[PDB]
RNA sequence: UUGUCCUCCCGGGCAUCGCCGGGCAGCUACGCCGCAGCCGAUAAGGCCUGAAAGCAUCUAAGGCCGAAGCGGCCCCCGAA
């Protein structure tokens, strides 16, 4: 174990709503909807406040590696219901 | 058609089917007819998202494509 706990937080905007139905979360917001199954044995998701919680008891390497991998895809989903993706290409 | 025998003529036996030329049915090849490129997952390899390691990164979790090779379509045997 490399700490007693991990846990992360990523903030919820405003005009952003975000479920947690057990291991699938579930981002809604002004320019679409997405649902994403994070699942990684002792990680439990869930929101407080205005933030959803990624916790974890007594973590090690791989699952704080995990744990913000699973909190930047949160937060990808929540900029692409937000304000979306835009790729450029050129020939 | 050659030699010989049945006396000669017709018609026959033997001589590798006596030897020689042609030969339908049958069998044959030297002859003739038939033999799919589509889907699924992959190896090597090419990429997407992404942290560990506030950046970067095809990889650790995850996703896409990708071989005459693997599974099926197909052919043959198949109620002990």
């Amino acid at each position: 174990p490399v700490d007693a706990w991990i846990r992360e937080e990523v903030e919820i905007p405003e005009g952003v709503e975000v479920t947690v139905e057990g291991y699938k979360v579930k981002v809604k917001g002004p320019k679409g909807e997405l649902e994403r199954e994070f699942f990684w044995p002792g990680i439990q998701i869930f929101t407080e406040d205005g933030n959803v919680v990624i916790y974890k008891d007594f973590p090690r390497r791989k699952d704080v590696a995990i744990a913000r991998t699973f909190a930047a895809h949160i937060r990808n989903m929540i900029k692409g219901v937000t304000e979306g993706f835009t790729y450029k290409l050129k020939v």
